[PDB]
């Protein structure tokens, strides 16, 4: 008797990192999960590793579709097709969007007009395209939810990441606009702090151990966030039929020191 | 394997409304719950309704204590007594504080020095006495949590409830200080919107019908919040081992209209 | 064309530090200023320092009265006395409240019920007593303003000042309620960061030099705040007839490092 | 003997509305002002109306440049040209950015990938291009400032304006990143509420008299905002050498009802 059992959850960005943990958490509650990513080989491994963790579950409750949401001529159709597949002959109950490139941007001296606009494709256009088309594949009711992702660097930005912190503030304001545009559907944002995903190990390279320590030190929990803890923020937003227009911040007290 | 199965949960203010729903939710995860309130027979009726809804659980896992937390002479000893009792032969894992007087304040013209300071006994002293004494009954680790209660009236005050909005802002700011003082234990706040508890009908009396309608209209969801929905925010904070220093706002989008 | 020329401004806490700079700044615009403080000796030095710096100004446009606003028997009378004096045969145009005890609080193992409530007299009751009685001495119009004082430690608390952070959080929520209670009169808050007042050397004593340069190092400006500069935040709120319900944070980027 | 005398102020977007009122305020303090807009006839009207209001002023203290910053081909080059002219034989002291198209966006039903990305050139790319090049034309010191513009719809979105609310959230978060990147130069944001500029009268058309009554009614001041009033927030940020990373919200208390 779990409230998320019959429910269909679409995770855009669920092939690795935080979004992948949300797929795992939703499956533990008995949900039907649809996963979206651009990497065909990450997509394939994601689905296999979830079936290994949940062998009881029907494989037809774990479906995956490949979309490159960074291409303007394709974002809109790939969003619509992923909404169609997540719905089946029913409607989607919850959508989660963690998808992002997370590659270090250029410094200020090399800043080009395309390096600013290119991230807005996946971070801004794709979520607005989800809102444009979700009414045909979702019921606009308070039991259904759309959740976007932001970060603590919206408020305490990292050096050289001003453009991405800008886009994190855009997602937060945007979610409030969508909570009105799509009312009574619920729209919220999760703002995570330092989460040790495999993408963050790639950006940091050989500076990974010096940045982890620092992160650890500049937090009240004295820890980095595990994807399985941050994933509970997304589950909470699916279960609280009264949460809309909010930011759920999970950052280990990082904003207090 | 649920992290809240063996866990000891102290709900200060769990005899009615939001706190009671938090006990039901915690028991649903199999937790051991200790309840605190001032009304001796609200105590035995609350406990009886949870044992009847969860006959699976041993009856010695639902315990209640009576405390008057509005009385400065006794606040500290009754807090220490409730903490000793909820810990048992073990330590406390999570504490939730929803306790509040819930009596209509005077309008500003008839403001008296006592009407300002008396609400601070249950709203400020009682949580600080918990923080003062919990290290002897709790492990200061990120797996443990203390959660206080705030409200949307901190940002959209309700005329003339300026004094109560003041204390909600104090609770939010005090929780951030406690996240520093009690680290690496986690301290957070839940800020509910309009929750139709049986207490709010007493405060409103015959103007309840009209208020409800206004509250449903000032929201994206077109409804008031159920206590069992808002209770999921408290459950989320117990399970997200990375959340500290944060505010979980569940208000139905009322801050957006 | 200066609109603070004919202006009557009451600065509660204007004998030293930030409040004193607001009196100096207001006098520079030619306003009539009334000062409130507890120290008798300090009051007559305050006015002597302003009359020498503004000798053209009629010395009767600089008045001071002594009140003990930490004092429950007298807070309301003293407030009514100061409002009556600043109004004269006219009305007060702007009120600024910087008054605070500025005494180091106890650590949390010796927290007393009185150490929680005793700061609340000057920080919460006195401004609420100003709001109660100001309608008889002010025109409730958008050209008039009430400005309270908070701090950046409301969001980044300083250990162990959790209680003082609580009251700063209360002042921020109280201002918003009073912006509604006293509409269309304007109510706002200034939240300063690190300002080297002579009181701050008293609190820290011999630890002053290790904290200053640590305050200077953990700021974007790399400097501590001058009472000159933060005083301009109060002047701004007096001149902007559209600012109400807001917090002016002047903190040198300290929430950014 | 005024702190803005002789000071060089660059106002990007100063031909109409809020920015023009900032130009007027600055000239009253004796600053040297450079005005930027795209409309050649608005620029020549700007300067003529400021010279008539300040005939004492040297005409060489009022300089104007025409730039279309909505086009990626020239935005960076034209920004550099505007910085070079505002610096002259000296360095720029303060930069203010109000520039934006202020044209109603399409409804969500017709949302196109280009309607989303196009406002980001003037709203995001141009400020980042200013930050990229201002160090050769400004001293990075706490007495100099860069101020951007946001809005109250970032927190209370206006229906159908979700995309613009996103960009205002991006500007608030980007200013914080720039307060870090440009340190110790000061970066802040002004977030205005409802200001009846001639651009707003254009969007509303025949709905102007019904929208003003709605704006005046959902405010504590019972008024729309004056451009003259809102401009004092920008002047304040130029004079407070301790303000950095902050948002000055001037909205008439609209976030409170
Ligand atoms: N890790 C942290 O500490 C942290 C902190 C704050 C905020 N965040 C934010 O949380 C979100 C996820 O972060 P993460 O650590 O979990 O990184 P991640 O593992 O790389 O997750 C990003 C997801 O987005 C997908 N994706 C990337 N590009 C795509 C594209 N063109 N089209 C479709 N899908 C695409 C990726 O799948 P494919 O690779 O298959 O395309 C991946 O599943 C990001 O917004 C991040 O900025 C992370
Ligand atoms: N309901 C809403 O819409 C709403 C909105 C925003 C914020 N809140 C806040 O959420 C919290 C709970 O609200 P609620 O609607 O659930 O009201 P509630 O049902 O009356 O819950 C209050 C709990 O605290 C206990 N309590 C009250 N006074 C006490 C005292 N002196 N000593 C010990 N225990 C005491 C009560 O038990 P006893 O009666 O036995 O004493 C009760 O269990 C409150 O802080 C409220 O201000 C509520
Ligand atoms: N300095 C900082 O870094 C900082 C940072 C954040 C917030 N703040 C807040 O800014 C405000 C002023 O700080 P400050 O540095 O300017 O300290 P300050 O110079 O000591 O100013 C405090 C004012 O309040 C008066 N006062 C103290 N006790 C009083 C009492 N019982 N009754 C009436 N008046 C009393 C004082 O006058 P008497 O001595 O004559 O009583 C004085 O004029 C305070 O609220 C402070 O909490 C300061
Ligand atoms: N008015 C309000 O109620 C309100 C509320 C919240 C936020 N805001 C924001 O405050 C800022 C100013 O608003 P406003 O009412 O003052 O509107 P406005 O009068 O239209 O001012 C916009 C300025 O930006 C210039 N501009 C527009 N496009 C340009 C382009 N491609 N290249 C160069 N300059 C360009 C305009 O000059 P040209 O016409 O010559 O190109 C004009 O001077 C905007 O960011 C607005 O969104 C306004
Ligand atoms: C948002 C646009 C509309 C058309 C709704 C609008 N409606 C109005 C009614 C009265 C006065 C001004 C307006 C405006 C202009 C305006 C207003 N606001 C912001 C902004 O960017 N532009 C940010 C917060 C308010």
């Amino acid at each position: 008797t779990d409230q998320l059992h019959g429910s269909r959850v679409l995770v855009i960005g669920g092939t690795s990192g935080i979004g992948f943990a949300v797929c795992a958490a939703a499956l533990g509650h008995g949900a039907i999960v649809t996963i979206v990513g651009s990497n065909a080989q990450k997509l394939k491994d994601s689905v296999a590793r979830l079936k290994s963790s949940f062998p009881s579950t029907d494989p037809d409750d774990i479906v995956a579709v490949r979309c490159d949401l960074s291409n303007s001529d394709t974002v809109e159709q790939d969003i619509e097709k992923a909404l169609q597949l997540a719905a089946g002959n029913s409607k989607i109950n919850h959508i989660v969007i963690t998808a992002a490139d997370m590659t270090a941007p250029p410094p200020l001296e090399d800043l080009t007009v395309d390096s600013v606009q290119r991230p807005g494709i996946i971070r801004l256009v794709a979520p607005l395209m989800v809102a444009k088309h979700l009414p045909k594949y979702m019921n606009k009711c308070p039991q259904s939810s759309l959740t976007l992702t932001s970060g603590a660097h919206c408020l305490r930005p990292n050096p050289g990441w001003t453009v991405i912190s800008g886009y994190c503030g855009a997602v937060e304001a945007m979610s409030r606009g969508l909570a009105i545009d799509l009312k009574p559907l619920r729209v919220n944002v999760v703002a995570p702090g330092a989460v040790l995903t495999e993408a963050v190990k790639d950006i940091l390279g050989d500076a990974y151990d010096a940045a982890v320590e620092m992160a650890e030190a500049k937090s009240t929990v004295g820890q980095t966030g595990s994807p399985e803890s941050v994933a509970q923020a997304y589950i909470y937003l699916m279960k609280d039929h009264y949460a809309s227009g909010s930011v759920v911040s999970t950052n280990g007290g990082m904003l207090l020191v």
